[PDB]
């Protein structure tokens, strides 16, 4: 149908406009400490700590296969990788304070994405 195609133009238009909010949101984390999952080679315990790991390379392969359906979702992903962090690092270390970091200026990008999306509809 003719309304099915519309509504993947509308799908391809949000996935367009969420990998460039997806690029803007990885140079806030220049160290690279959000960019892959954590290994669990390296830190065999993580899952009893953390039920939804997330990173920026999961956040793209869904991206690419067009698996965000809305902001909302892409966000909530988003935040799984501060919040994640915030858990399982404590306060004095490099790691919770790159999320903190991250938090504050994705914020900015998502403040207005949010207006994008409506506006863009």
């Amino acid at each position: 149908s003719m309304e099915q195609v519309a509504m993947e133009l509308r799908l391809t238009e949000l996935t367009r406009l969420l990998r460039s909010v997806l690029d803007q949101l990885q140079d806030k984390d220049p160290a690279r400490i959000f960019a892959q999952p954590v290994s669990l080679k390296e830190v065999p315990d993580y899952l009893d700590h953390i039920k939804h790991p997330m990173d920026f390379a999961t956040m793209r392969k869904r991206l690419e296969a067009q698996g965000y359906k809305n902001l909302h979702e892409f966000e909530e992903d988003f935040d799984l990788i501060i919040d994640n962090c915030m858990k399982y690092n404590a306060r004095d270390t490099v790691f919770y304070r790159a999320a903190v970091r991250l938090r504050d200026q994705g914020g900015v990008v998502l403040r207005q994405a949010r207006r994008e999306v409506d506006s863009i509809g």
